[PDB]
Formats: C-alpha cells, sequence, structure tokens
C-alpha cells in the first residue's frame, strides 16, 4: 500500500539543514514552489502545442494557493504536468543530487539560503516552515500518487485512491506551530506580490471563510 523510501543523502542532508538553521525569512518557499508549480504548468503548456490530447486531463492553467487554520494546510494546486510514481522515487532525487551538493556547497562558503531556487532544489524550502509535507500529483502517464514526508530521512509514496485532481499537483504544506503566518490572506499576497508577480499564470488565492 505505502512504500518507504531513504532520501539520497545529499537531499536527507540539505533537508535537514532546512529544518536545524535559524533563518527568519521563512516566506521564500512560497515563491519556490508556485515557480515549480508555473515549471510544471510551462511544461504541459508545451507538451500540449505539440499534442493537444494532453489537456483532455484539464485545459485550464492555473495555481491555487490554499491557507487552511483548521488543518493548518498552506496547500499550492497547479494542474502542471504533475509526477509519474518513477518522479516521485528516482527522477526528483536524481536530478536534484547535483544542485543539492551545489547548494550545500555555497551554503558553507557563505550563501543564504534564499539561494535554493538557483540550484533548483526550492522545493525543499517547504520544511523551513513544513513540519510534514503532502504532494498530491497526477501525470497522463500515470495513477494519482500520494508522496509524503516528514524529512527524518525518508519519504512514503502511496497510490491516492482520495479524491482525482485530473492533472497537476498539491503540495499540502503541514506547517509548524509558530509558522500559521502563512495562512494569512494578507501575507500570502505579500510574499506573491514581492517574490513572484512574474509568472505567466493566474495565482488564485482561496480566501477561507
Ligand atoms: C526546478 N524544477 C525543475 C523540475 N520541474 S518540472 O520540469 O516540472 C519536472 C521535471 C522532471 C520531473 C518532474 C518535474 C516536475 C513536474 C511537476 C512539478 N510540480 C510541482 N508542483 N513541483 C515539482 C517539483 O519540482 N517538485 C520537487 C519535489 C521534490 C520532492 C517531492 C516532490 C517534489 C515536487 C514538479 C516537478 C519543476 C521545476
Amino acid at each position: 500500500e505505502v512504500e518507504t523510501f531513504a532520501f539520497q543523502a545529499e537531499i536527507a542532508q540539505l533537508m535537514s539543514l532546512i529544518i536545524n538553521t535559524f533563518y527568519s525569512n521563512k516566506e521564500i518557499f512560497l515563491r519556490e514552489l508556485i515557480s515549480n508549480s508555473s515549471d510544471a504548468l510551462d511544461k504541459i503548456r508545451y507538451e500540449s502545442l505539440t499534442d493537444p490530447s494532453k489537456l483532455d486531463s484539464g485545459k485550464e492553467l492555473h495555481i491555487n494557493l490554499i491557507p487552511n487554520k483548521q488543518d493548518r494546510t498552506l496547500t499550492i494546486v497547479d494542474t502542471g504536468i504533475g509526477m509519474t510514481k518513477a518522479d516521485l522515487i528516482n527522477n526528483l532525487g536524481t536530478i536534484a543530487k547535483s544542485g543539492t551538493k551545489a547548494f550545500m556547497e555555497a551554503l558553507q562558503a557563505g550563501a543564504d539560503i534564499s539561494m535554493i531556487g538557483q540550484f533548483g532544489v526550492g522545493f525543499y524550502s517547504a520544511y523551513l516552515v513544513a513540519e510534514k509535507v503532502t504532494v498530491i500529483t497526477k501525470h497522463n502517464d500515470d495513477e494519482q500518487y500520494a508522496w509524503e514526508s516528514s524529512a527524518g530521512g525518508s519519504f512514503t509514496v502511496r497510490t491516492d485512491t482520495g479524491e482525482p485532481m485530473g492533472r497537476g499537483t498539491k503540495v499540502i504544506l503541514h506547517l509548524k506551530e509558530d509558522q500559521t503566518e502563512y495562512l494569512e490572506e494578507r501575507r500570502i499576497k505579500e510574499i506573491v506580490k514581492k517574490h513572484s508577480q512574474f509568472i505567466g499564470y493566474p495565482i488564485t488565492l482561496f480566501v477561507e471563510k
């Protein structure tokens, strides 16, 4: 049902440094997940040019940001390309490996954490604000999958037999107790305007009631 896997040692190291380093500019995680979402949105927009059948699983290309005070989650939804089980288990780790090691070196050298994006590993910035990250994803040529990790060296991958999303990805951030500021409407807006005002898809913030 659920499979557990170790992260690439370097991604594990990176994650450990994200959690155990005193860094007050935690807001960067949102620019990174939106930029990832945008990248994944570009991929499907492009694949669809060659083959328009790739939008049968959803024609709209957008990012939604959903804060939820009750569950204390900030969910970043996108209708991008989404991930295969292969991407979740093998590809993502392998493609992050070199960027992770460069980032590790940059940090020891003196580089700021905000620099993580430039090494293609901005996703793991989620762990500055999240105690657990749950990613639901669905790619046209694969089933829906739930990827979950609270760091500590491992992640789990399972078929998500919940509500089907069509195509795309939800990164569900189980925010730390001290990091609920990212659930505030005015705060999400501030970060989006300041960091990623140049994303070529509509970013809708869902107002909680
Ligand atoms: C810098 N990144 C370069 C690569 N991509 S990509 O081109 O889309 C891509 C190319 C190959 C294989 C897959 C993807 C792909 C597709 C859709 C994606 N959608 C979202 N929302 N996020 C990501 C993402 O980067 N991560 C990182 C990560 C790490 C652990 C667990 C989960 C995740 C999710 C996505 C990645 C995203 C931008």
